[PDB]
């Protein structure tokens, strides 16, 4: 129940790194606003519950410790990675 | 009041998820991936409420929302993750 502060902070910082890696190669003024939205959302997070959805989206990046712009893998293979993470839980 | 929704929505979303899962894992023919396919099929069959397949919705959000199949969409991982970020933002606003 009581999640550890350090784990929350490492996860939050890794999520910020991955978000910056994603929205680095992007220069539209609406995508700037979306990147700022998600970055502020990550910065304001205080519990694992706040980060839950971002962890869900970036699971196979946090695991394997990859960055999306440098990870040469197809979209289908990424969804299969996520299905494997799905199967790992509930065990 | 939030009761009659759940059966119909879980049924429709299930159908879409079977379509997507068949697209991904039914074509190939390795042993342990047959096992994983069977696993996910039984998992979908046993799902009863929205919270049971919340995780599958999370994984395949952009696929269901835009009627796309993973083997045919042909977009990068980064663009798919941006699509998921957009679904994310839409959830709160």
């Amino acid at each position: 129940k009581l999640d550890v502060p350090s784990l929350v902070e490492i996860c939050k910082q890794q999520l910020i790194v991955i978000l910056k890696d994603m929205c680095a190669d992007s220069n539209s003024s609406d995508e700037k606003a979306s990147f700022m939205y998600h970055l502020n959302r990550l910065r304001s997070a205080v519990t694992v519950v706040d980060l839950h959805n971002y962890i869900a989206v970036f699971g196979p990046c946090l695991s394997y410790n990859k960055l999306p712009s440098t990870w040469n893998i197809s979209v289908c293979d990424y969804l299969k990675q996520q299905l494997n993470i799905l199967r790992a839980a509930d065990s």
